[PDB]
């Protein structure tokens, strides 16, 4: 017999309900998810350095336990361990929380992975005169629909922002091979520009003599001479007879870039670059 | 079979599946769980080496409309748990597959079902089990919810969508535009809508023996204003050209429209096409 | 009238309840529940002739349970079409959703959020007689307030249409037009462009005025006017003012608070000064 | 007494449950939050311009009412008012919704603040022959944890985007005081660059003579001369003897910028700027 | 009470409502306990008089996580939500002014200590009407949001500017090529990693020194690069000087090297900032 009393309906029928609406002419069953219920594991005061160990709790049964939370109160300091075991014999510690003297201490919800869970409480160097340890468990996952015309109010971790701004990377890089160890004249491979703005082209190899002609393609598909800027001396040219050098191009608006070996003698030539946004 | 739980009695001696609460334990509440938290044990029969357990097909269609299924397996030896679906309860397709290591509780994800029938199928590995249990949970339905907006929820981007803690973004857009296609007479041709583009590359090409293209933008008044372009081959700056088989780069920031007008043309055709970039 | 194979467990005193035991000792109880959205009614399992229709009687949403939404499942050995329909008068129907039901394939509708008073399912069989057919209907109601408690940030995912090569598509550029002067017929500073993070400005000067002088100004922190230089589009002239018209001037305005195009003098008609600022 | 029938378990016991699983060997209680339940307030047809007024409903009781929603159906047009009162005597309208002839009309959920709520319905200029008015109420707030390992797929409002692209602002602006009404030589305050790329500096005041020297600091902390471009004539210099003028600086890669007054006579000088990203 | 449980077809009472067109299905209306309230008091207080609820232990079969209050009075007062670990010494968690004749609600207060209570202090006028209600909650349901269905987000006001998301696209890092070098070496190679601009400072006691400016692209061979000196806009691929800074366009490079070719009569440092 408890202190609560179930109310009666108009015909004298008891129910675990509350009345509502202005005339108290409707009924509703008050409920709590099982995550809101708690079991008291122990209130036995521990000696200095003495431990309480809950018997292994099997998660597997009619209710499939997914998670566990603890509350500890003691008049002296100790440590609450949440532990897990796949064999109910060898235990690993999933969480450990300091329980200060005279301070209600709560764990987080711990999402379980192994088959068995337990609480283990180790008292500190002073004898408790007062101790309670409570355990809650939960289960399952309900589908929910957020109102389509009520946006979720979001913001970003302070680590993902600077001065209230989201940190973004707008620049992308990719390398491209026009020619690798070419030993004769050819256009080689055409770089697809794909929104890139800037291109750095390296010309290098054993070739005693070589000529590289700088080309872009726009809408017609015909090759158009483009000018590059040589890194060492700022020479601007639409071709080179040289090597062990690099050329910078503004390629905004082009569809393709071609570095054509027009002629080559007495060795090989590689033509490779990096395109940037 | 009586369990160790006992329903409490109210003040009038009435049993209920309730717990007391408030300081004086003078109120009651029914503990509940959505059915997604309930599980059925499918089998605990130990399998021989390579032997399979197959659940009979479960019809999703019923008084309770099953939307999703989740499994747990524990075995002292290794095996594989398959979640399968069938529209005819005869031919099975595998929706999910999980390796179950020896002595390790293994869980599937929630699998959202599409076909009419679902089942678990467990294939034991090369060693006979001495201990095996397989649990199945199902869910149904969808609760409409209004999220209390007192504090925003913190969101994050996939590690695949970030680089050095930065969100990867593409700010640049590209579009091609035809000013003139095989024009055989003088006209302004089509006006490019700038729409926040910053840079334009214009190619002039065709059979025309002679042609003049004049470079224009429009700002707020709608009157044509001469603009200057830079020719790709020699870095010539000009507001028009008598040439072809050439391309001209323009800064178009702030313009509403760009026009490449053929002023004159003889002895063939001329195309004028470009690519605008932001 | 109706006895199933489920069995209610007993408490320590032998009392049945619609509960499951839990905790290691099975010394606690919990009532398994499902929101009504998870429950279904079978509307029909009567096999239809070729082209024959099933029409559910209009369902009134208004009642002790206020129906907000409806979802359907259909299975048939032959192809057909499932319609979710609505009516304010239970007589004239509009189709809210229609789904093709392939032969031998469980077909689900979306949840349909209802607006009219009455809802129904209508199923029209295709050109082959069914030998097997079931049609299920689920309904829901209400809206629960919730508080979302997260221990980690929520991970977000973008539509494939919102991304390109694993990058979020963004527009960083904004454009706005501004009127400094419209058909001015006398000298004045006119209106001050608020720069507000814009970087580039194009200014057009046009009108009937026979003579005019426009002076180019920016304001920084003090609010004192500072002469600024523009580049004329037609010939790349750089200047801090103009006596001309039917011309446009490009300005780098990074760091300025305001831009002013002052008509210093004007005779023999009117003058407009208008521009576009770009970020 | 209704057409539904409670099923029986294997031992013949009735329950407000449904069977589930393949063998129908498990049970579940179908539930609805009370927000899904409705009361019919009235079906009494109104004269032209006649009102229905619900008696004030007290939110305070065993169920604490948080919110209210209405549905109205009538063969003629009218207006549904949701009203609140702190004294159950003076009524303020929180929401008013037009109810068209022959069209089910729903309000939004209205979150209540005063002690009492009611519906008031005012019929239009034509006598009703058919009218029903339904009220739903809610209460409370459930704590929930959203699945931490599953991405939410989100979609941007058309107002958040342009041509399918998310609208972003990459540029930031901040004002900085190097000197305010200085009347003597000093370095003044050092601008922290913090990723800014461009600086506009204004020099102004009564000083008869002044020299301002333009400095940046890199990693060592030593001052390095920098060059600015004067806005009116494009003069490039690392210092100025002038005032009522402004200087533009490229500050990319600098840690700090200093506008040093080297000398000043016969009045005061202010040096202020705007840094941009 | 005025409510009546309906009967099923066999005459069985239940806390249910009928539904579907034929009223041939049943459902149990429920409310989470957070929707339920207890009336603590309706005893009218004298001027300045206080009501104090006895300490409520959160620890029990139902583990109380949170509490919310409503107060109504015909005269003004103050509602305090308080917490205690010992049910003796109280700290105030929340305080809400209650205006005359105005229903006043607290927020949900998420409890930390073992015991909670409401304390109400009446103002300077005797109440003739007063009620005080208390709701509690417990637990936390795991949920899957909008599994098949796209949802909209809205950005924090702090992250937005004229309807645009504020982003920082520019990143900065400092790099040491050389610190107090006393002999010739390449020093450390800056990884460019998408940086576009580099500022390099050269400083120290060295009487004489040469720094050569290098980039590496795809081949891995050093390529001469040109810098612009901050003081006079000199362009060069090397310097014999110090107490100077050089700006480089490094777009497209993989690495940057500031090589000390020679050094006499002291030390030299070479340090920079790379930006995107």
């Amino acid at each position: 017999k408890y202190q609560y009393e179930f109310p009666l309906d108009k015909a004298g029928k008891a129910g675990a309900v509350k009345p509502y609406r202005g005339g108290k002419n409707d009924f509703v069953t008050p409920v709590s998810n099982l995550s809101g219920v708690a079991e008291i594991l122990t209130n036995a005061a521990l000696k200095a350095t003495e431990a309480y160990s809950q018997l292994g709790q099997d998660r597997l049964g009619a209710v499939l336990i997914s998670k566990v939370k603890g509350w500890a109160y003691a008049d002296r300091e100790g440590t609450l361990f949440i532990e897990e075991s796949d064999n109910n014999n060898v235990w690993t510690t999933t969480a450990a929380v300091n329980v200060a003297a005279g301070v209600l201490t709560a764990t987080d919800w711990v999402y379980l992975s192994k088959r068995y869970y337990r609480f283990r409480y180790v008292n500190g160097n002073l004898q408790q005169s007062e101790f309670v340890l409570y355990q809650s468990v939960g289960a399952g996952e309900m589908d929910v629909r957020v109102n389509e015309k009520t946006p979720l109010q979001i913001d970003f971790a302070e680590n993902q922002t600077h001065d209230g701004r989201l940190k973004v990377e707008a620049r992308k890089t990719f390398d491209f091979v026009f020619h690798e160890n070419a030993e004769s004249a050819s256009e080689g491979a055409a770089l697809p520009v794909d929104g890139a703005a800037h291109l750095l082209v390296e010309v290098y190899g054993t070739a005693e003599m070589s000529e590289v002609k700088f080309w872009g393609k726009s809408v017609s598909g015909q090759k158009l001479p483009i000018r590059g800027v040589k890194t060492d001396d700022a020479t601007t040219a639409s071709s080179t007879l040289g090597k062990a050098e690099a050329w910078a191009f503004d390629i905004k608006g082009f569809k393709e870039i071609i570095m054509e070996i027009i002629s080559i003698t007495g060795g090989t030539l590689s033509v490779k670059g990096t395109a940037v946004s």
